This record gives structure tokens, sequence and C-alpha cells, in this order.
């Protein structure tokens, strides 16, 4: 995948100017940049993830995190 890819469309869901999108973008946010996953891959690793589990809108450098450490199993779903 391309990290600019993500710079786009998260910038684009930020329609606030903060830098940061609410969680209800998150699928919304992955088949913009090249995943199509499901609510159970969504849920499994946001609720698994003590930081993401409760966060309001996630930051563009916390998808990174979340695309770059996810990109074999992102990239296979495809």
């Amino acid at each position: 995948s391309a990290t600019r890819a993500n710079k786009d469309i998260f910038t684009l869901f930020d329609k606030k100017g903060q830098g940061a999108i609410a969680k209800d973008s998150l699928g919304d946010y992955l088949r913009a940049i090249g995943y199509n996953p499901t609510n159970q891959l969504v849920q499994d690793i946001i609720n698994a993830d003590s930081s993401l589990r409760d966060a309001s809108s996630l930051t563009l450098d916390q998808i990174t995190g979340l695309i770059e450490v996810n990109e074999k199993e992102l990239d296979a779903t495809t």
C-alpha cells in the first residue's frame, strides 16, 4: 500500500481541521485506501486495543500504526 493515500483520505474525512476523524469513519477510511475488511475485523483490532477501544477520534498518526502494523492481514483481505 502507500502512506500518501492514507494521508489524503484521513484529512478528507477530517472536515474539522483538528487532525482527528471520529471513530465512525474507520471502515469508511479503509475502503478509500484499499482495505475492504468487515466489522468483525474492524471491531477485533479496535476493542483489542486499550487505547483505540474507546478513542473518540483517531489522529492521522494513529491510523499509520493500524495500517502498516496490519499491512499483511488487511492487504490479504483482497
